[PDB]
């Protein structure tokens, strides 16, 4: 099957199965992610350059971004066969990694912006600043490389999908389970990306790389997460944006 197609040179588009399960991934993303360029409104200079003002208009919208991700995990039907403990687990792992990704592919260059939410559209400096530190440095230097790429709806989704499950977090009891549901994304994938048909060389291991520099902005943002506990008082943390990053 897979392997000796690879050996002879054939690049294999997606099965039938595969379609069907391309067509969920890409279909939850598309519900959990909101026309983003010109719904936009940029917050001001003044506000950033921990500035407690600017952390202030990122928990505000910060709740709404958790929830984005619990909901994309729930229009999983794979995610669904999981068990609560688990499900926690990988959702308390990929959450900054699924909101990460999300803000890095919204960078406008001419501007030199993310946009957070499709909504909050700020700088380097606003996000830094605000909270995340160097975590906004990763995020900007992603979304300056991953505008090269340029990933569709379905790459941005299957990708979502790869870090939700990931076998690897403590705790979990159907680690061998989920391995195979991340197998089945990642052979989607591959097949996905033959479709598309990149004219970047060394596309689907160069994209793979960027999945290990994800798993790096959500083990640098849970140190930011203690530094942020440590620098802002908690009257200011939602009770989820709590719950999601502590312990
Ligand atoms: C300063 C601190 C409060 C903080 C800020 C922060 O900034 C972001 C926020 Cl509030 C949201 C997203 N995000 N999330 C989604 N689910 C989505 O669909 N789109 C999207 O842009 C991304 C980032 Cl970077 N991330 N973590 C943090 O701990």
């Amino acid at each position: 099957m897979e392997e000796l197609q690879k050996s002879i040179g054939h690049k294999p588009e997606p099965t039938d199965e595969e379609w069907e399960l391309i067509k969920t991934v890409t279909e939850a993303h598309v519900a959990t992610n909101a026309h983003w360029k010109q719904k936009r409104k940029f917050l001001p200079e003044d506000i950033g350059q921990v500035d407690l003002e600017a952390f202030s208009h990122f928990t505000k919208i910060i709740t709404p971004a958790i929830t984005r991700v619990v909901d994309f995990a729930k229009k999983l039907p794979m995610f669904c066969e999981l068990p609560c403990e688990d499900q926690i687990i990988l959702l308390k792992g990929c959450c900054m990694e699924i909101m990460s990704l999300r803000a890095a592919v919204r960078y406008d260059p001419e501007s030199e912006t993310l946009t957070l939410n499709g909504e909050m559209a700020v700088t380097r400096g606003q996000l830094k600043n605000g909270g995340l530190g160097v975590v906004s440095d990763a995020i900007f230097d992603l979304g300056m490389s991953l505008s090269s790429f340029n990933l569709d709806d379905t790459e941005v989704a299957l990708l979502q999908a790869v870090l939700l499950m990931s076998s690897d977090r403590p705790g979990l009891a159907c680690v061998e389970r989920i391995e195979k549901y991340q197998d089945s994304f990642l052979l989607a994938f591959e097949h996905y990306i033959n479709y598309r048909k990149h004219h970047v060389t060394h596309f689907w291991p160069k994209l793979l790389m960027k999945v290990t520099d994800l798993r790096m902005i959500g083990a640098c943002h849970a140190s930011r997460f203690l530094h942020m506990k440590v620098e802002c008082p908690t009257e200011l943390f939602p009770p989820l944006f709590l719950e999601v990053f502590e312990d």
